[PDB]
């Protein structure tokens, strides 16, 4: 029980969301359907299974907000959740977080081995390059070019490699951060992906990115803000990974530096900054509305 | 004379073309270790770029893009491979493996952001003026590397060290298509992508010129020097490999990568003369000390 009922989500956002859902795992059933069936591959499939589709939903409904069929809109959202779901990979493993846990099942290299996780997220990676580069996901040649290289820039050593690089440089030293620099460091390391899923719908239509963007900075840190909350004050069983973490790790987050209260503040004012953020789209953006007050609001 | 200096010229701007880009990123250790993976190496299949978009009429200073993605590329699988988890290798191409010199979490983000980075490299705008073909180029670069290419030759190797009875010929053929083949077979078709031309001569090439590579490359495990091929040699044999040369013996692995050669450059026939610094790269690969 996720206790989602209780917060009285809007309907319209509801049906969306659990539609997008069953969207990605539908197509990423169909692709991954034509690889042979080795460790691999079946690594690759336990790895993209679940979540909770933030961001591939914020590519459909960014598509829908600019009038791009779902049908090409979703290549785009399957392989922004390929690349997230790679990250999570190779984050989970010994050398790095060494979590045992991921969306309520064993993670890969627990499941498997090591070796079967790193080349499962690798390939991951790949195949989110594939999906964004296939036909399907535009017309325009241009845009697909411009979604993949955009994409890489938000992926490697200017973007969410980065903040990974920066957070593990944290980690080994037990280091104090200000606020600025775990922001800085979250802009990189869960910003930059929840970004490109935001514009995609504007780079889909080939049209100004700049509210998307502004929207996105904010749901991002608002994003992270909750994920630092609910590793303090969740439930392993709604969250599906272990919680407490931070703490023993010596990290610097949000509700470590602010405390509760004041993280907490912190996120409702992102929820306002998001809505005032697509306030030129009117009211074809509520959906999008609902989303920033999700983002803060869930339970998982 | 004239293909050695190509070669060494290639190499030359493969590595200026990194030392540009990655000077752009941040100067952290992750980006170090980037370079220290993509530093040195023959250049093959950046060469195999830069040499089949010059036949193609291709500018060099476009191909350049390609030519270091696919060296990006490249030198991930290998940090990748050099892993405790996978071969726990040492060193390569001379010097410490970057696991060795960093530690494991910077090797596996260093392979991780040059895949991302070849992507960005093929994607540019400088890569070509038609974005149908940096798509098609990016597209065609994701299928050769995942999981149904290099990806599916790493699993398919991993898979092969407990499988039950050693592999067959006919096993290690097709797990050599996807290990060595898939990029060797993009390097060599990138320049007529880059064209908009016909892929399949090129492609036919390359499909022999990547298996002679192979059994180039597992004779150089049993007869070659560490000092000259930068990495140790007699791994096949401790990890119980079946390789060209355990199936085959030495003598008959030698014949067939030269009957490959062959085949090689007979599939280059339609282009005349243009192609012969392609020709002499089939020889180079049967011919060389590492
Ligand atoms: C593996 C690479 C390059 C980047 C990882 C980016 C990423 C999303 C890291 C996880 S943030 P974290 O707070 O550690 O996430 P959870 O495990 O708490 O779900
Ligand atoms: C890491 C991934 C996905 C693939 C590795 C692909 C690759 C080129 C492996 C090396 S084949 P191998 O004979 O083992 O190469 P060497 O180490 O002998 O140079
Ligand atoms: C960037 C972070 C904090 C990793 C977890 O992301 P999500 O909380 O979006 O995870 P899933 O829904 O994809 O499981
Ligand atoms: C695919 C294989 C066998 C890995 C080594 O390839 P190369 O022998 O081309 O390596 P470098 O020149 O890049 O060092
Ligand atoms: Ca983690
Ligand atoms: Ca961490
Ligand atoms: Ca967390
Ligand atoms: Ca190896
Ligand atoms: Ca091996
Ligand atoms: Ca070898």
């Amino acid at each position: 029980d996720l206790g989602t009922e209780n917060l009285y989500f809007q309907s319209m956002f509801t049906q969306r969301l659990d539609a997008a859902a069953a969207a990605v795992q539908a197509h990423f059933d169909k692709v991954l359907a034509a690889f042979e069936p080795l460790p691999i591959v079946e690594a690759m499939a336990h790895a993209t299974s679940g979540g909770k589709r933030l961001r591939g939903f914020l590519v459909l409904e960014t598509a829908r907000l600019h009038d791009i069929a779902a049908g090409e809109a979703i290549w785009s959202a399957t392989a922004i959740e390929a690349l997230h779901a790679y990250s999570l990979v190779h984050d989970d493993l010994p050398c790095m977080d060494n979590d045992d846990m991921r969306r309520g099942q064993p993670t890969v290299h627990k499941k498997w081995d090591d070796a079967t996780a790193v080349l499962a997220g690798d390939a991951l990676q790949t195949l989110a390059f594939e999906l964004v580069t296939h036909p399907g996901a535009s017309a325009s040649a241009e845009v697909r070019a411009d979604l993949a290289l955009s994409l890489a820039r938000a992926s490697g050593a200017q973007g969410m490699v980065l903040g990974q690089a920066l957070d593990i440089a944290a980690e080994t030293a037990r280091a104090p951060l200000s606020l600025d620099e775990i922001t800085r460091l979250q802009q990189g390391k869960t910003g930059a992906l929840i970004g490109w899923s935001a514009q995609a719908g504007a780079r889909l239509a080939q049209a100004d990115t700049a509210a998307l963007k502004r929207y996105a900075q904010a749901l991002g840190l608002a994003f992270q803000i909750a994920d630092d909350i609910l590793d303090v004050t969740g439930d392993s069983a709604q969250v599906g990974k272990a919680v407490g973490k931070d703490a023993s790790a010596g990290k610097a987050t949000f509700v470590s530096l602010l405390g509760l209260d004041a993280a907490r503040a912190r996120a409702m004012s992102l929820i306002d900054e998001a809505c005032d953020s697509l306030a030129t789209y009117g009211a074809k953006a509520d959906t999008l509305r609902e989303t920033a007050r999700f983002v803060v609001r869930r339970t998982h």
